[PDB]
């Protein structure tokens, strides 16, 4: 458990060291950027492809010292040619295997990849925003390698942004000018850099697609909601997440004091003095104590992370979320670009690790009161309003006589992913105008090719298609290897990067380019279909009604006399 793969991870980080060097070439090139010239280097893949790599391009000022917790400031445009032949490090975070803190505050970088720099005509630009709960993640190629996408004629850009309290501290007093959402404002400025720089790498600035998985999906949705990013891109793909997910959003303004207190602060709960302490502390001490900010009860109520995107307590210079997610769906420019959304066929299997420890988690399901949406439920969660709402949940997911893991994990698929998706689509349908949304369901199961997230649900061996299982067919990671191109895994890489690039190009995810799509006719959802159609992606590709629709609809029935709140 962990120490097992702790040494594994160690003896697979040193691979990535011996393979990264080996796959480096001598072919350097220089591209224009608005801040000055940048030097990249051609790299190779295990499939005998190659691509140009520019890593460590700053899109903002290093947010250190006085810039800590504040909105990003654009960088200093440099003389000469800046080295981008190496990664820069990841935002400060608790690494999943080591367990202790890694990364740096100097993390506001993006990386640009493409198989050809002078291309004949201009390529679609895909911008990937990583997930990780807004508390972990990176654009390092041990985790998100572009090796599969650069088989296609696209420009791929992978961004970083501030995580944890360093990204998402929020304070009421306008005075202190720490409204929240620093990490989302980082994303905004990365997208602004992309808009005005992608042409320098062969990109088409009229054909940008933003996509992300989990917190990166919530992020992509936030970038579709704010008027700050209006017009800055043209398609969005939400993979296992949106901004009205219960975990995508927390009111955290009174949690800074608690963080300060855990770290040694002596003084009041006044924000000015709380800030003066948190500005002086070592970044790693804060990040390691993040752990403990949420209260014992906040956890019962399913608040997942102490700091994250929030409704800002006032709107200044660079605001992005002046209002709650459901309300921004109203005039949001992004409802009017082509969109694809989807989930895996067993998201909640991504709770085995948690559940393993104190299986008491399961008895929750005896009334399911804790999974009632927080906005409908009472603080104690025993108002007859709440016990009866929970009975509705409880019936949709408890299958027989007594609750288990599968019911709990199945319940989690809906609480954290499918139900919010449903709520978003229906809100979207009436804050709208003609704009296709397409649904997929990722249902391809394999153990011969994996990604690191599998050992951070330290599961190994276990079937079903968990949250994050799809990333393996989009991105290279240091646990990957060269599969034979007959294999079901290689074919799935082909299909997934093919569909995503097809969507990025025309706003329509279908083509006869895709072996296996030959019998797929895949149309969007509209305001009126009673039941959602989706492309189910397995060893075969098949259009089907979402199997989850029945459980979704009963979740909707908790709102039968609170319809305004649905």
């Amino acid at each position: 458990v962990s120490l097992m793969e702790k040494l594994k991870w160690k003896i697979k980080c040193i691979e990535n060291k011996f393979l990264n060097y080996r796959l480096t070439t001598n072919e350097t090139v220089v591209a224009e950027t608005e801040y000055g010239k940048v030097k990249g280097v051609k790299r190779l893949t295990v499939y005998d492809d190659s691509y140009y790599s520019f890593e460590g391009i700053p899109y903002a000022q290093p947010p250190v010292g006085e810039l800590r917790f504040k909105a990003p400031q654009r960088p200093t445009p440099w003389a000469g040619v800046r080295d981008c032949c190496n990664h820069k490090d990841k935002s400060v975070q608790v690494d999943f295997i080591t367990g202790k803190v890694c990364g740096s505050e100097d993390c506001l970088y993006l990386s640009v990849y493409t198989n050809n720099l002078n291309p004949e005509t201009k390529r679609p630009v895909l911008v990937y925003i990583h997930g990780g709960g807004f508390i972990i993640g990176e654009n390092h190629r041990d985790m998100y390698g572009p090796d599969y996408f650069i088989k296609k004629d696209v420009v791929l850009i992978n961004i970083q942004y501030r995580l944890g309290a360093l990204g998402f501290l929020s304070l009421n007093s306008e005075d202190l000018n720490v409204p929240g959402n620093a990490g989302l404002k980082d994303q905004v400025m990365a997208l602004r850099w992309i808009k005005n720089n992608c042409a320098n790498f062969g990109g088409n600035p009229d054909n940008i697609t933003v996509f992300g998985e989990s917190a990166g999906a919530a992020s992509t949705h936030y970038m579709m909601l704010t008027e700050q990013t209006r017009g800055l891109f043209h398609r969005g793909i939400l993979m296992s997440g949106n901004a009205i997910c219960p975990w995508a959003n927390t009111q955290c303004q009174h949690r800074a004091f608690t963080l300060a207190k855990l770290a040694g602060y002596k003084g009041e709960d006044n924000d000015k003095d709380v800030l003066e302490f948190l500005m002086k502390a070592k970044p790693q001490d804060l990040i390691k104590l993040e752990e403990k900010v949420l209260t014992l009860e906040e956890r019962t109520n399913k608040v997942m992370f102490p700091f994250g995107p929030t409704v800002e307590p006032y709107q200044t210079a660079d605001c992005v979320l002046p209002k709650h997610p459901r309300e921004m769906v109203k005039t949001a420019w992004g409802n009017s670009i082509p969109t694809m959304m989807g989930n895996t066929s067993y998201e909640g299997l991504f709770f085995t690790s948690i559940l393993k420890q104190m299986p008491l988690l399961v008895k929750e399901l005896e009334t399911c009161v804790n999974f009632v949406p927080s906005e409908l439920a009472d603080a104690e969660r025993t108002a007859p309003e709440t016990l009866e709402m929970g009975a509705k949940i409880k019936k949709a997911h408890v299958t027989g006589e007594t609750p288990t893991a599968d019911n709990f994990m199945d319940l989690c698929s809906h609480f954290y992913f499918w139900f919010p998706m449903h709520r978003l689509l229906q809100l979207r349908f009436n804050h709208t105008s003609g704009t296709p949304v397409y649904l997929y369901r990722f249902d391809f199961d394999s153990e011969d090719l994996i990604n690191p997230y599998r050992i951070m649900r330290s599961g190994r061996g276990v079937k079903g298609v968990s949250h994050t299982d799809e990333l393996t067919y989009f991105f290279w990671n240091q646990l990957a290897k060269r599969m034979p191109k007959e294999s079901r895994e290689y074919k799935t890489i082909e299909r997934m990067t093919g569909i995503w690039t097809q969507f990025a190009t025309t706003g329509n995810p279908y083509s006869n380019e895709i072996e296996g799509m030959e019998n797929v006719s895949w149309d969007p959802i509209e305001k009126s279909d009673e039941v959602y159609k989706c492309l189910n992606i397995s060893d075969e590709l098949k259009m089907i009604d979402v199997p989850e629709m029945g459980k979704i609809k009963q979740w909707e029935s908790m709102f039968e006399k609170h319809r305004d709140l649905f």
